[PDB]
DNA sequence: TGATTACGAATTGC
DNA sequence: AATTAAGCAATTCGTAATCA
């Protein structure tokens, strides 16, 4: 009415607008960039793409004549063709035509003279008949290729070499201008991808938020009940790579003062507000729609209110660019309820939204959680202050209630300001973390749409990339399937190897750790762990060796059974390399380049002091590059992870077994080689290996120091020299080890890498060590203390244990001279524990709060009694009549904080748990002895495990557990003795 | 009534 | 007329059942 998309994009980019108008009039090739994808199942299959032109115009491009087909193996016999077509038509399925071709299977190894196998491809119209035919043929027991039953645009993208998340060049099109949209009709032989670097791109993203009200005190509004009401919606538009806005709108009910920044629309009813929201959405036509926590509170609220008022059809049809749809179809198809999104290996979240064609909905909270999966606080303030942005953009709810009760224009203006800022913060986060281009690159690399890049995990991306590389091979075309097959067994196969540490504190010999770089991918490259190079029979392996090939033998144990196999090597020939090695080789170069850039950035940063204003930006850029290379690393490891997954089409147990066995063999070989040279090895884990230097290297500096006055500065100089010679010797040792490995295997893929020097160091057990880190130059007056799994870095831990652990750890590394007093670890632990238990007046009501997750599906024992107790208390409170919202159950999958108090006359956790607010209201003094005896004793016993008096005789097998029990008992007796 | 054990759940390190 | 989801090794706590 006042300002639409076309006028804005013409005002912003006039020259590009004039250019695009000229090309449209002349009917010249254009550029297009997609965001959203939609397709039709019944009837003729046409693919819909919604996106942007160069200047900013919104366009929709429909592709017709996309072939629909799928492949089966069988044979070329005409009798087979007739039999298959008779079977297919016997179940009321209509097909178009049949074709024959030749392809190489993916499973098994064949010689050159019998490599190619026949295939029959069946064509179809509409996806429904194709899916039914695939299911029927697979159930009948026929091998099939292609085989993508869930989504079909992935197959189109991987077959036509047309990324759905990049620029596309339009040639020889049909054009029709309809209102604000530009209908484009194309044909697959048209198009093609844009190889060069495209322009800056111009897409529109709208961030929105809402504010609601309820008449009953202290309750979150619920759409199901009457009254309540949603009473403000504010929205703002932006480019895809910019923070400055283009337009902003506020829709409200109560009167408010006019503001120069935004436009205000005044309604007089709840229906009017939703209608105006839909109208403004239709006029702007966002390409992306965003809001914070909108998938759990906002969208269901609007949808439920609309159904209550019965205006869902109008809103959906005005927002959507697709054709008319009825209410039942909207409810069944375009309204998603309870969708599962994966965050970590043991976490998931539930999302629900409304999907209008022509716009993609994105939740900022999901992206932030996926970026930082180990964060206890998951609110806007926490994520906003983590990245370095300005926090404190929130408003109390009671103040909002009072302001709505008063019905004053200034208060409504203030709440409008706050919700506008809330809308802005989402775009701030999205631009700061650079989210959309990263997912864009992932989709380009994996041949997948952006919706999948936002709402899905990485296994299917791996499968799609493997199939895409297989079908485009230089020496043929390889057929791959997506449907899993074979019997599913329960169990685990052996893997990894950990070396028993020489426990204790080392303050005289520097220790250096060397590890393999990309161990498992390198093993795959070196030994050809590929499905097409696998031999299962012994006779075949014997014959292949007789002819003159080279094979790798694998054997291990699984479920009281021997698993045995062979693989074929490539002896440094490009023609003989497998498919997994090709993909991993292509992926490794990107990580190498990013690592070089990271090293250059670190070198540049090392020359800048902390006081310079530019230090924070350099730190941020360094962190982002590190995150990118870690993201590549996890994607690379997902290949091995999926190779052993029981639900994937690429399941092959011998591959994973051989990978793990070869890792163990290489680690043991390097261990023996280093031992037989005079060095001492203190630790090992999977690939990392920690070594110490001989005693003859430091003779000169030792003799020089022994003839001096023996002051502290002299010992500091001696330590500096020790570390320098340690690095100098370790470089040569690494070079010799790499040469030995290269001679052993015959290939340069496997290689060891230098990390750092740890001096002084302490090993408290398996997977538990700490020390001071030296990278390139010695430096001792630092506070960083490495730390790897010392139980003070976990999630559900109180501040008390962290403080005690830090106090103990930072005291054992103070660089004491040999001639001075060198105190053991036991006295440090005892002194810290005694100063903790005694003098308890140093702890406040902040060191005892601990957080835990509430998962109803999981059983647990302690939380499920606390929940029942709170439910009974709530029922008792509601009986007489009182407020009971203080004891509301947390949302499933979320974490809650709690404290432990004293219960009079029990003796169980869960009968003493209380909420933080309830405890603060009613004092409820804390039991400190419970915290001590249940949490500090284990850590303190782990520190002093190494001592001799706790050791078992030679008969006991598991010495570590026995020693831990004895240390815990000894410390328990000590703590009972010091203060009853 | 005490000591000991077994199994699920939680969380880190590769 | 409906559907996701990489692997294993190692330690620590918490409650109920069985054993002297
Ligand atoms: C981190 C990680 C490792 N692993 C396994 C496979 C790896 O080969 C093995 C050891 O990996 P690391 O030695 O931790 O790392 P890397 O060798 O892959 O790379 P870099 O040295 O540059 O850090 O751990 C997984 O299976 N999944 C994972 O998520
Ligand atoms: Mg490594």
């Amino acid at each position: 009415s006042i300002m639409d998309r076309s006028e804005i994009v013409a005002r912003e980019n006039p020259v590009i607008t004039q250019r695009v108008t000229n090309l449209l009039q002349t009917n010249a090739p254009l550029l297009f960039m997609p965001i959203d994808i939609h397709e039709v199942r019944y009837g003729a299959y046409t693919l819909f793409m919604y996106g942007s032109l160069e200047n900013g115009y919104k366009a929709e491009v429909r592709i017709e004549n996309i072939p629909v087909f799928f492949d089966v193996q069988i044979e070329f016999n005409d009798t087979n063709q007739l039999f298959l077509k008779s079977l297919l038509t016997a179940e009321n399925i209509v097909y178009e035509r049949l074709e024959t071709l030749t392809q190489r299977p993916v499973m098994g190894y064949r010689e050159k003279e019998k490599e190619f196998a026949p295939y029959i491809r069946i064509f179809f119209k509409s996806l429904y008949e194709r899916r039914k035919a695939i299911t029927y043929l697979n159930n009948m027991g026929y091998n099939t290729a292609a085989d993508d039953t869930t989504c079909y645009y992935r197959m189109v993208s991987r077959e036509l070499k047309l990324p759905l998340t990049s620029w596309i060049q339009l040639q020889h099109y049909s054009y029709e201008p309809r209102g604000l949209v530009h209908r484009f009709s194309v044909t697959p032989e048209d198009l093609v991808s844009y190889q060069n670097d495209g322009p800056t791109d111009h897409s529109i993203v709208m961030a929105y938020d809402i504010e609601t009200y309820s008449p009953v005190k202290g309750t979150v509004p619920d759409p199901n009940q009457a009254n309540d009401v949603v009473f403000m919606i504010c929205m703002r538009i932006f480019w895809i790579h910019s923070t400055e806005p283009l337009a902003s709108t506020c829709i409200t009910m109560a009167p408010c003062k006019k503001s120069s920044e935004w436009t205000t629309i005044l309604c007089s009813s709840e229906k009017n507000l939703l209608l105006s929201f839909a109208e403004q959405f239709s006029r702007w036509a966002p390409d992306i729609c965003t809001g914070f926590n909108d998938s759990r509170y906002d969208w269901p609220f609007i949808v439920e209110k609309s159904m209550q008022h019965g205006i869902l059809e109008e809103i959906f049809n005005k927002m959507s660019l697709f054709w008319h749809q009825k209410l039942d179809t909207i409810l069944k198809c375009y309204y998603v309820k309870e969708k599962r999104v994966k965050i970590s290996a043991e976490k998931s979240i539930i999302s629900s939204f409304l999907h209008t064609p022509g716009c993609l909905p994105i939740d900022v909270r999901n992206m932030c959680m996926q970026l930082y999966p180990k964060a206890e606080k998951t609110s806007l303030k926490a994520f906003l202050e983590n990245c370095g942005l300005d926090s404190k953009v929130d408003l109390p709810y009671h103040l909002m209630w009072k302001y709505y009760e008063t019905r004053d224009s200034e208060k409504i203006a203030d709440v409008a300001y706050y919700c506008i800022i809330d809308a802005q913060r989402c775009q701030d986060l999205l631009v700061r973390h650079n989210v959309i281009p990263d997912r864009r690159e992932v989709g380009i690399l994996s041949y997948t749409s952006l919706y999948d890049c936002i709402y899905y995990a990485g296994g299917h991306k791996v499968c799609n990339m493997l199939i895409a590389y297989a079908i485009h091979d230089e020496y043929g075309r390889i057929a791959c399937s997506t449907i899993a097959r074979g019997k599913r067994e329960h169990g685990k196969y052996p893997g990894a190897f950990v070396i028993d540490p020489v426990k204790g504190l080392e303050q005289d010999k520097p220790t250096t750790g060397l590890d393999f770089a990309s161990l498992y991918p390198s093993l795959i490259m070196a030994y050809n762990f590929s499905p097409e190079k696998f031999v299962a029979s012994r006779d075949e392996a014997n014959s292949l060796m007789a002819k003159g090939e080279s094979l790798h033998y694998v054997s291990f144990h699984f479920n009281n059974r021997l698993v045995e196999g062979w693989f074929v090597r490539h002896n440094n020939v490009p023609d003989k390399m497998g498919l997994y090695p090709k993909v991993l080789i292509d992926l490794l170069n990107k990580r190498t380049a990013l690592k070089q850039e990271l090293k250059k950035l670190g070198e540049k940063k090392e020359c800048i002091h902390e006081s310079h204003p530019g230090f924070k930006e350099l730190q941020f850029r360094h962190a982002m590059v590190d995150a990118k290379q870690k993201a590549l690393k996890i994607f690379m490891n997902t290949f091995y992870g999926e190779a052993g997954n029981n639900l994937s089409p690429f399941f092959l147990l011998p591959l994973a077994g051989g990978v793990t066995s070869s890792g163990q063999y290489n680690l043991k070989l390097v261990y023996n080689f280093v031992i037989n040279k005079g060095y001492g090895i203190k630790y090992g884990d999977t690939d990392s290996l920690y070594i110490t230097c001989p005693d003859s290297l430091y003779t000169e500096v030792t003799d020089a120091y022994l003839n001096s006055q023996k002051t502290i500065k002299h010992y500091e100089q001696l330590c500096h020299e020790k570390v320098l010679l340690s690095m100098k010797a370790m470089s040569t040792l690494c070079a010799e080890v790499n040469e030995y490995l290269r001679q052993d295997n015959g290939t340069s893929y496997l290689r060891m890498a230098y990390e750092e020097v740890l001096f002084p160091v302490c090993f408290t057990g398996k997977k538990k060590y700490y020390g001071i880190a030296h990278v390139n130059t010695p430096n001792f007056n630092t506070k960083e203390l490495f730390i790897r799994g010392i139980d003070i870095i976990k999630q559900g831990q109180t501040k008390l244990t962290k403080t005690i652990g830090t106090r103990i750890m930072e005291e054992s590394m103070k660089l004491r001279r040999p001639e001075d007093h060198r105190p053991p670890l036991i006295e440090i632990v005892k002194t810290v524990l005694k100063d903790a238990v005694v003098n308890m007046k140093q702890w406040n009501f902040e060191d005892f709060i601990q957080t835990d997750a509430w998962r109803p599906d999981k059983d647990n024992k302690a939380v499920q009694i606390f929940m029942s107790r709170m439910h009974a208390r709530r029922e008792q409170l509601k009986k007489h009549g009182a407020a009971a919202s203080q004891f509301a159950e947390p949302e499933p999958g979320e974490r809650f904080s709690y404290v432990i108090v004293e219960k009079q006359v029990s003796s169980r956790k869960g009968d003493k748990m209380e909420y933080v607010s309830e405890a603060k209201a009613k004092n409820l003094p804390i039991d400190i002895l419970f915290y001590i005896n249940n949490y500090v004793l284990g850590l303190c016993a782990r520190f002093i495990n190494e001592n001799e008096e706790f050791q078992p005789p030679d008969n006991v097998s598991n010495k570590d557990e026995y020693a831990q029990r004895r240390a815990k008992s000894y410390l328990q007796k000590f703590v009972q003795s010091i203060h009853p």
